[PDB]
């Protein structure tokens, strides 16, 4: 699990075109200020659409590869859990485009993101 | 320190408009396939331009807040260290815009980013 | 109207937090290849959020200013009209964040876009 | 031709990995307010990295296809010409990543951009 383990990520739900993953906001993933580090949030998002694209393709002859990621940071989180919901926007043969919304415990948007995943042999 | 300590980041060089930060590529920050997780590289970059903006303002009066971040993933990193060089593009009164390039051991671009930092009271 | 005139843009529908704007796909807005220029589509989207943020503020005291825009180009538009649907994501005091989806005649996603608008005196 | 023609773009310089293209700031390309419309500036940049990728490939067999564009608007352009300078960041087999900086007359940064171009058969 690597990073996924380091961040204590858990997959709450998966279906085709949809991934919901969450993680605890701990000292380990805070910025020094400290509220959850924007980078930690983004890493959760990239994990979510990587898992999604992997679930949508044939693992045996293909591999999903993050190509482009972008993010707006909105509210902050200092405790509880944050939850990322990745929903697919486009399911191209070569690329997938995902929409990711990351919320805290108060249902506030913490980060809004889009990711582009290349599908490679 | 928090995430900065979790990822074992260290500043190699700072001067007005420039930050160079690096970190070792360990299992703790890999994706499960065995290469540095794209989100960890992005976290490195967000950190670099947050420090850079903090270095340009009166921090008794203002805080830097990451507003928008984007990133292209280019080559991968399996081991060694990765290094983020953040150079400022625009130092405005209310927003700073940063260019960040991240490279592995063999000087390959792993990630290129742009970061928009809000300056808040 | 300017560019909005040059592009023959027109507002299909408007309400709080929502803007639907369309334009004809003409030779004037085409890339030298056969289809609508990606930059023309993005200009439609940026106009859409600018109008929406304007509709959400006191236009006699503050003014909306595009700050950051990002776009995925998914499908092509060869003819007919394209339509941008901008829905607001976060309505902050100093920044508005918008989701924009642009579609052609055949219900295909042409462009998906996120736009950040500064609110300023 | 087409949008290039509409915007009166002039290719000022080309070499491998570099494209300099300018255009006049006319009412045609203004926002209503109105300075140069952000979208017009972005279309100029997307044009520059499209031409640059075309210059790098066998256009008897391949075409450049804009995949992702992002942009920070910085200063505004009121009149004269604006100039887009596109330099390549990464020239991959199937995708190219470009930096584009767009300036006005008074040497001010109007727009900074990163463009991701797909190389398609």
């Amino acid at each position: 699990t690597h990073l996924l383990e380091t961040f204590e990520m858990s997959i709450d739900h998966q279906e085709d075109g949809l991934v919901v993953i969450s993680m605890p906001v701990t000292d380990k993933v805070k910025a020094p200020f400290g509220y959850l580090h924007g980078g930690a949030s983004i890493a959760l998002g990239e994990t979510a659409c990587s898992l999604g694209s992997a679930n949508l393709i044939d693992t045996t002859k293909f591999i999903p590869l993050g190509l482009e990621m972008n993010a707006n940071h909105i509210h902050s989180a200092k405790d509880g859990r944050v939850t990322a919901t990745a929903e697919i926007i486009h399911r191209g043969k070569s690329t997938h485009v995902w929409d990711i919304k990351i919320k805290n415990d108060k249902e506030q948007l913490i980060t809004v993101m889009r990711g582009t995943v290349a599908i490679k042999p």
